[PDB]
């Protein structure tokens, strides 16, 4: 047939990457990066360099970057569904490499996951008897913890593999995870909202995104495409966010990938971490019954900002133009769902909001994010089961919390371990 080695590649790159970091820490190593304040301790390590996360960096001028590769350059580059919208595969490839997977490097992986894609009967069991009253983000988290039984790394932990051999199996757990994530999550849904029917089979002929949607039991061809672009973009976004930080912290403790990703979700399961996409959509909804004007919404938002309220969705700390990940989904409705009452709307906010904000001193990056653009698309296709949107966002962040997990292991990074505080101490300190 055809293919590239992935693991094979990975294996080659490393000593390259492990040498650059050793020269580096070897010279400039103890060079003075920053200061800690008694305020930043109390602020959640707020603006406190402490990462070394390597897959993505926020650029105040371009948005997020999957190397130097920004939202837009991936789009036209990462290899297409064979559609318009990119494959989370090539994306996951990119992230692990620093490279743009070619045709057969991407398909390489689809066949790869196709395969890897097997769920124990004990996780099937357990998913099945979960009471509906248990949130999806809760059942997910439990499955993955239960799937941890299957971990090649735990097992080679037991058996005594060696340091340097750490990645070559945190990788193996790594691919399987991603492979059987859409089964766990397809299963959740179906069980929840599709009157617990079957999730179906797995077609090796299909690429990740599609078997998800087809396990998800949606058939709209446009549907899958959104699947493909939604998994790519929600993917990664620095190593300081709840989800990533948490895969990282638990993972540091040499905890198999599975274990660090079901904690990573207890983290995403958070309110100040999991529900944004949702918040907005609800506010829009309210907008919804509260076709109309530039004039009336400019008036309502006006009132909103003035009545001490805020618009769920716009205004980023650093960002310094449109989160392109918003643009990405907007570049889509038009393609797609162009005269959609609720999209329309969304798109109005776009016209109105930035100005009002700027004009009503609550600026310097008044442009919307992603969380403003998705929910309106999910629902359009049928995806109205909102509690569930958090799983989709966990099925996507997957690709970028694993694809570095394998590198923290690979570079051989130590136990996260920040000496802790105490208010009586600092008072003397």
């Amino acid at each position: 047939a055809s293919s590239t080695n992935l693991k094979d590649v990975l294996a080659a790159l490393i000593p390259k990457e492990q040498a650059r970091i050793k020269t580096f820490r070897q010279q400039h190593g103890g060079t003075a990066l920053g200061q800690i304040t008694v305020d930043m301790s109390y602020g959640g390590m707020r603006g406190m360099k402490g990462l070394v996360y390597e897959t993505s960096v926020l650029d105040p001028d371009e948005g997020i970057r999957f190397r130097g590769f920004s939202i837009p350059e991936c789009q036209k580059l990462l290899p297409k569904g064979g559609g318009g919208e990119p494959l989370p595969e090539g994306l996951f490839w990119l992230l692990v490499t620093g490279q743009i997977p070619t045709g057969a490097q991407v398909s390489w992986l689809s066949k790869e996951w196709a395969k890897r894609a097997a769920l124990p009967s004990h996780v099937v069991t357990m998913l099945d008897n979960f009471p509906t009253n248990l949130h999806p983000m809760s059942q997910l988290s439990a499955a993955i913890t239960a799937l941890n039984s299957e971990s090649n790394f735990a097992r080679a932990y037991a058996e005594g593999i060696l340091r340097t051999k750490y990645w070559e199996m945190v990788y193996e757990s790594a691919m399987d995870l991603i492979a059987k994530l859409p089964c766990v999550a397809a299963k959740i849904y179906r069980n929840l909202y599709r009157a617990g029917s079957s999730i179906g089979a797995i077609d090796s002929k299909l690429d990740w995104s599609h078997n998800f949607t087809n396990m998800l039991g949606y058939t709209d061809a446009q549907f899958t495409e959104l699947m493909r672009l939604y998994l790519t973009i929600h993917s990664d976004h620095e190593g300081g966010n709840v989800s990533a930080h948490t895969s990282h912290l638990v993972g540091s403790a040499l905890s198999d990938p599975y274990l660090s990703f079901a904690a990573a979700m207890n983290g995403l399961a958070g309110p100040l971490h999991g529900l944004a996409n949702q918040e907005v959509l609800g506010w829009l909804a309210q907008l919804q019954k509260a076709a109309g004007a530039d004039a009336s919404l400019r008036d309502y938002i006006w009132n909103t900002l003035n009545s001490g309220r805020v618009v769920p969705g716009y205004g980023h700390a650093v960002l310094r133009k449109t989160d392109p990940r918003y643009t990405c989904q907007r570049e889509f409705a038009l393609k797609h769902l162009p005269g959609d009452p609720m999209f329309k709307l969304v798109a109005q906010l776009y016209k109105i909001v930035p100005n009002v904000l700027l004009e009503q001193g609550a600026a310097a990056n008044p442009w919307p994010n992603v969380d403003a653009h998705s929910g309106v698309l999910l629902q359009y296709y049928g995806m109205t089961e909102m509690n569930y949107y958090t799983v989709l966002f966990g099925v996507s962040r997957a690709l970028g919390v694993l694809a570095q997990l394998i590198w923290s292991r690979a570079l051989g990074f130590p136990l996260e371990r920040p000496k802790s505080m105490s208010t009586d101490g600092l008072i003397a300190l």
